């Protein structure tokens, strides 16, 4: 009885202070359905993955806020399963400077 984390997160929109990304729902998950889709953000060029979200991401469509301008931020999606286990982090999403939206 193994577990499979959600699909690789891909940002649909990336604001100077709010990066929106969604992913693909799991396909196996042992015998669970997952009841939360957390996501860690990396504050480049000196981050360390930190679950920004804190409002329970039930739907595979969340927005990572609390970011900063002129700073590349990467975002992976970590999520547990109905059993409580913790499905590894979903391959972080491309690091967005989160500034071009205010310049180009």
């Amino acid at each position: 009885s193994p577990i499979d984390p959600p699909g690789k997160p891909v940002p649909l929109n990336i604001t100077r202070h709010t990066v929106t990304l969604k992913w693909a729902k799991p396909e196996y998950t042992g015998g669970f359905k997952i009841t939360s889709y957390i996501v860690e953000k990396r504050d480049l060029p000196n981050g360390r993955w930190l679950k920004a979200n804190f409002s329970n991401i039930l739907e595979n469509e969340f927005t990572v806020s609390g970011l900063t301008e002129d700073a590349a931020y990467e975002f992976r999606v970590i999520a547990k399963n109905a059993a409580g286990a913790i499905s590894p982090p979903s391959e972080p999403s491309d690091a967005i400077t989160c500034r071009d939206d205010v310049e180009a």
